[PDB]
DNA sequence: TATTATAGATCTATAA
DNA sequence: TATTATAGATCTATAA
């Protein structure tokens, strides 16, 4: 896919560089991901799909060497039980729930940079956010890049957090053919149990002259 | 319901009494709300009802000059379209949903502070976060008072915010007769259209043993 | 009348 | 098996 990037608390230059190449070269090597959505208006349409696109990202760092839902120590457990990636001092989450889980993401990942805890053998010293764009039509109230944006760049503005935070936001150019995974899950709702999945090529489909496009596939 | 309650910067200092009292009498008043869950391998069990909780708070608010779903104004509309209540320099969220909303309510309510966001004609002083305590079973994942306690006492410590924040939790005594609304709606999942309700006699069983802590949740049984 | 953006409701997935 | 705890998925409600 494609990507744009926004740094907060200097994570441009805090960021291994390394580490965050093995980040970027699976986000963009990964086809759009895609599923059928259940709500009543609009059953059947295509929408972003987060579990084939969270099953790919952890199908990719793991043997990277990212540790995938390390677990959060039990002098933070009111903040969770585990995060979903880390290797070294560099947290990851990869989040396409709803909308607040941005700011619990941010938040939490404040408390771990200030308390210092492990990640992958040494302290927290900058977490990744990965996020979709507002383009792909996609269930109601999951997070996008854009609303992610504005809430930490207004975050910034007022000085609230000190964590480095790269949020990433996952993209694609609009009218252009492009590699698409289209996937039916055993239940209309939920399911992570693949039933049927096709590499195809698609587009999204742009009306504007913004609105989220309309994902096709051949 | 009784009320557990959590001040975080001083916002018992802050709050205007009258305005504290008109709340607190809403939530002294106030059965506990039940509804049957349609979780899998518990279809039926009664669980917390967010529902006929938040209309109940509504309706009582509403009439005492809280003004309900107040705009967010455009400037901070990427925080969000609008607050639960607010009555002059008062906001106050009833807030039953996911988790995570705990910190985005908080840091949102921090926003709106340092900018000095009028509420009801007046710049906002504080705000109310109304929860219910972990005894109740509820929707997974639903925000529970004592998650959010332990989330904004970390804040604290590590001074991540300076508005005034009062944390609300609704709890009952375990192993005690009390009156419960129980709520049936048109369809098992998300509805708010009642089908009935009835007050109802009930209890809410303590189910921990020697070795849990005091994190099992109980079980509400009526008759 | 149809979209869209929250906000709120509340399920399943999965491991301890 | 049973349950607790998120974390993630993803719907409906309801007012622009
Ligand atoms: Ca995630
Ligand atoms: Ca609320």
């Amino acid at each position: 896919m494609k990507i744009d990037i926004t740094d907060y608390n200097h994570a441009d230059e805090i960021l291994n560089p390394q580490l965050w190449k093995e980040i970027e070269e699976t986000l963009l090597k990964m086809p759009l991901h895609v599923k059928a959505s259940d709500q009543a208006s609009k059953v059947g349409s295509l929408i972003f799909d987060p579990v084939g696109t969270n099953q790919y990202i952890k199908d990719e760092l793991v043997p990277k060497h990212w540790k995938n839902n390390i677990p959060i120590p039990k002098r933070f457990d009111f903040l969770g039980t585990d995060i979903d990636f880390g290797k070294r001092d560099t947290l990851v989450e990869v989040q396409f729930s709803n909308y607040p889980f941005l700011l619990n993401n941010t938040v939490r990942s404040e408390l771990f940079h200030k308390s210092n805890m492990d990640i992958d053998e040494e302290g927290m010293k900058v977490a990744i956010i990965i996020t979709k764009g507002h383009m792909f039509p996609a269930s109601n109230s999951s997070l996008y890049y854009e609303q992610a944006q504005n809430q930490l760049n207004s975050l910034a503005e007022y000085n609230v957090f000190d964590v480095p935070i790269r949020l990433v936001g996952l993209i694609e150019d609009f009218e252009t053919d492009i590699d698409i995974v289209s996937t039916t899950y055993a239940d209309k709702r939920y399911s992570r149990t693949i039933t049927k999945r096709d590499t195809v090529k698609g587009k999204v489909i742009d009306t504007n002259t913004r609105k989220r496009g309309t994902i096709v596939t051949y």
